[PDB]
C-alpha cells in the first residue's frame, strides 16, 4: 500500500524505533534487496548516519556516508529473513548504537556514529512492498 | 506506467528485438539497479538464458543460470546510462549474440550460450519505472 521508494520526514533520539513491515519482491534465489536509510537531510543526495542494505538469502552490510563519502562497511551473514515471507524491522535508537530486531529477534547492530539527532528523513527502498512505516518515540 | 517488477510472456529468435523505456528510481550517488532477465520458463526460478544487470553509475554484469546455477560472469565498465535522465535500452537477438544499445549507441554483446528459442519470459525490474516495453519481430 505504501510508495517504494517510501520517504518520510523523521527526528530520532535515544528511544526512537522505526518499524517497517514488508515483503521480499523476489524469491530469494534471485537476490532481491531491502536498503533503508537514515539521511541528514530531505534530498537523497545527502550524508547517511545509517545505511542498511540486505542482500535476502545471502548478507547484510551496514555503513555511513559522510561528507559524500562511504565510510568503513560492516558485513554480516546474519539472515533471519525467511524466503517468500512478511518480514517485520525494528530499529531501535539505544544511547551507543542502533539495534535492529527481525521478526523479534535481535540479528544487526550499529554503533553511532554521527549522532542520532542528526537524522532528518529516512528512505526504503529496492526490491520490497511496504505495508507500514512507523517511527514512535519512548522518552526513558 | 507499467507496474515494475514487470513480467511478460516472451519468444525469441533472430530478427527480435526487446525495446525497453525507463528512468532509475534514485541518483547515481545511490547506486541504483536495473535487471533484465531472459528466462525459459514463467516462474522466477527458472533458468535465465540472458541476465543483464546495471549498476548505474559503476558497471554492468552478464551472465547466464543454467539447472539452477550462475555461469561465468561478464563485466562491462561502460557506462552509457545519463544520471538522472530516462533511457531507452534495445536489446537485439543476432544469430550469434546479442546486442543491446542504449539510447542508440551500441553498448555491450553477449554470445548466446542457451538458444534464444528456449526464452519464455522476460522479467525487468530492481530500481527503475518503465513506460514502454515491446518485444518485436522482424524476420531476415
Ligand atoms: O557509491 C556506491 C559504491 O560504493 C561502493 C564501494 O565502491 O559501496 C559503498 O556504497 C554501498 C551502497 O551503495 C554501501 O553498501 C557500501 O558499504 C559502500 O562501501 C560500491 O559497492 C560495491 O562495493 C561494496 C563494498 O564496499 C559492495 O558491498 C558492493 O557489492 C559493491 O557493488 C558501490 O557501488
Ligand atoms: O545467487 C545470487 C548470488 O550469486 C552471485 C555470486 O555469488 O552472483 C551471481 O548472481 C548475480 C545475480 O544475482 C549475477 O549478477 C552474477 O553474475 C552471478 O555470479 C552473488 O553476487 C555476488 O557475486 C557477484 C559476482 O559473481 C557480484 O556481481 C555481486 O556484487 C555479489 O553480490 C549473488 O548474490
Amino acid at each position: 500500500l505504501l510508495p517504494v521508494p517510501y520517504t518520510e520526514a523523521a527526528s530520532l533520539s535515544t528511544g526512537s524505533t522505526v518499524t517497517i513491515k514488508g515483503r521480499p519482491l523476489a524469491c530469494f534465489l534471485n537476490a532481491p534487496y531491502l536498503q533503508v536509510d537514515f539521511h541528514t537531510e530531505m534530498k537523497e543526495e545527502s550524508d547517511i548516519v545509517f545505511h542498511f542494505q540486505v542482500c535476502f538469502g545471502r548478507r547484510v552490510v551496514m555503513n555511513s556516508r559522510e561528507y559524500g563519502a562511504w565510510k568503513q562497511q560492516v558485513e554480516s551473514k546474519n539472515m533471519p529473513f525467511q524466503d517468500g515471507q512478511e518480514f517485520e524491522l525494528s530499529i531501535s535508537v539505544l544511547p551507543d548504537k542502533y539495534q535492529v530486531m527481525v521478526n523479534g529477534q535481535s540479528s544487526y547492530t550499529f554503533d553511532h556514529r554521527i549522532k542520532p539527532e542528526a537524522v532528518k528523513m529516512v528512505q526504503v527502498w529496492r526490491d520490497i512492498s511496504l505495508t507500514k512505516f512507523n517511527v514512535s518515540y519512548l522518552k526513558r
